[PDB]
């Protein structure tokens, strides 16, 4: 927001209006690092990023410490190498080559299609980037009618995810990627669980309007009581929620899953790629912005 609204306040006292992405910009296929980017705690441009920068950027502006971004980090320059070509030192050259697929980019995402996602010919590709308002509403409408979600409903969600997108993808695309996902389970549960509730830290539940509105809108919900959780979130609660999920009851089974998709899962370790592995080519669609409706500076 604008440094003088105070609505960071006394969360975050140093805020930056929104500005909307230009079609020269980069994004990335992730939400947070999009948000921060377009507030420019991050280069506004998506381009030659630093290490400290997305450090100080998840610290200071979204209440998430060094420790949860750690293997992001690690694995955000392993993908900018692969797709590069060249070592990138600590200059991520752009947001966008993050949607590279099969890598930290992975099938059966909460808002974004798939690479091969309903594809006709082998050969074809389509935007597994931009936030996708459909398949954004697969997830959402498995909590259809509900405030606020647990861990065994988030399970759920990841479920029909899979579901969906084993039987949606191209034949031979689809490859789970539960220990990367369910990282990610955490970092919802860390960003956007319900800190007014008296057991948050213990037995945290996702306020669903929060998560929606950080989504789609690649902005904060400070207009619907949001703040940056303080203390910040360390990885230890986003590793135990990732653990929790996976552990969580079944109680509605989707058809179509891939082998082993109920159960715990592997730990997230660092990627690796091949030498001789040429990279997929990068979806090259512009950056997607909120316009129903458009944001203003405060949003
Ligand atoms: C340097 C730090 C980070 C990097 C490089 C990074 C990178 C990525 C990438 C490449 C994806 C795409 C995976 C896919 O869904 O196919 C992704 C997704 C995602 N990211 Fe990040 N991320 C970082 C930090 C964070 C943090 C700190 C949070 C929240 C606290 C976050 C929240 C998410 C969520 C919830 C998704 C899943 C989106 C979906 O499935 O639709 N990220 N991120
Ligand atoms: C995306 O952000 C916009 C702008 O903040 C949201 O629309 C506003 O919602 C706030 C509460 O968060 C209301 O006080 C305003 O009346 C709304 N303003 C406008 C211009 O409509 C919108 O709801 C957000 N989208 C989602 C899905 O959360
Ligand atoms: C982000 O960086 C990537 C990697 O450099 C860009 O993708 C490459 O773009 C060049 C043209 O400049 C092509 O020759 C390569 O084929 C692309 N690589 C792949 C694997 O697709 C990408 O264009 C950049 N995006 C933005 C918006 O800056
Ligand atoms: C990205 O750009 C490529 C060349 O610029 C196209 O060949 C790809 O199909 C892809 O096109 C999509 O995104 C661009 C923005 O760069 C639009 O101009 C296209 O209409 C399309 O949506
Ligand atoms: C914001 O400023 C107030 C008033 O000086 C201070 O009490 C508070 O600790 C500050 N918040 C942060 C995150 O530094
Ligand atoms: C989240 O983290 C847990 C614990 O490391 C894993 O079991 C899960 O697969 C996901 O990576
Ligand atoms: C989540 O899982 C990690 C290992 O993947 C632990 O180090 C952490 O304490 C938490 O249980
Ligand atoms: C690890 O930590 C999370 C967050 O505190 C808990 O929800 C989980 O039960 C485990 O103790
Ligand atoms: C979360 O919890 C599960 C079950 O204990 C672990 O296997 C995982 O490593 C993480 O600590
Ligand atoms: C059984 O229970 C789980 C959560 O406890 C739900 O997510 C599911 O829809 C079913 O009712
Ligand atoms: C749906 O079915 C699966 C096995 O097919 C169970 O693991 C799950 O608990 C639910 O009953
Ligand atoms: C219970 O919920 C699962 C996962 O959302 C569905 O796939 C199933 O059809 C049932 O409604
Ligand atoms: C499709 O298959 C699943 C089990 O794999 C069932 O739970 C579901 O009811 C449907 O028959
Ligand atoms: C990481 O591991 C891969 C194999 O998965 C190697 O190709 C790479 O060079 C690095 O050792
Ligand atoms: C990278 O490009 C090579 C050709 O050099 C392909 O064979 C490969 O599958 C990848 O797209
Ligand atoms: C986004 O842009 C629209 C124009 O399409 C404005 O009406 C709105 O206030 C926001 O700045
Ligand atoms: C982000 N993963
Ligand atoms: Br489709
Ligand atoms: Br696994
Ligand atoms: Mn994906």
């Amino acid at each position: 927001q604008e440094p003088g609204s105070g609505i960071g306040y006394p969360y975050d006292n140093n805020t930056l209006p929104y500005v909307a992405p230009g079609p020269t910009d980069s994004r990335a296929p992730c939400p947070a690092l999009n948000a921060l980017a377009n507030h420019g705690y991050i280069p506004h441009d998506g381009r030659a990023i630093s290490r400290e920068t997305l450090q100080n950027a998840f610290l200071n502006h979204m209440g998430i410490a060094n420790s949860v971004i750690e293997l992001a980090l690690t694995n955000a320059f392993v993908v900018c190498e692969y797709v590069t070509g060249s070592d990138c030192g600590d200059s991520l050259v752009n947001l966008t080559l993050l949607a590279e697929p099969h890598a930290f980019e992975h099938d059966h995402s909460f808002s974004r299609k798939d690479y091969k996602q309903g594809v006709a010919n082998s050969n074809d590709f389509i935007d597994n980037r931009n936030f996708d308002a459909e398949t954004f509403q697969t997830s959402l409408d498995v909590v259809a009618g509900k405030t606020h979600f647990d861990y065994a409903d988030m399970n759920e969600i990841r479920l029909q995810r899979e579901s969906l997108s084993n039987e949606l993808d191209f034949p031979g695309w689809f490859t789970e990627s539960k220990p990367i996902q369910n990282v990610e389970s955490g970092f919802i549960f860390a960003l956007v669980s319900d800190f007014n509730l008296p057991d948050n830290d213990e037995n945290p539940l996702v306020r669903i309007d929060w998560w929606k509105y950080w989504f789609t809108n690649e902005s904060f919900p400070y207009h619907l009581g949001w703040h940056p959780p303080s203390p910040a979130r360390e990885i230890e609660f986003v590793t135990s929620a990732s653990s929790a999920v996976l552990a969580a009851s079944v109680t509605s089974t989707p058809s179509s899953l891939p082998s082993g998709a109920i159960g715990p899962g592997a730990e997230a370790v660092p990627l690796s790629f091949a030498s001789t592995m040429t990279p997929f080519l990068l979806a090259t669609n512009a950056p997607y912005y909120a316009q129903d409706p458009t944001l203003g500076p405060n949003d």
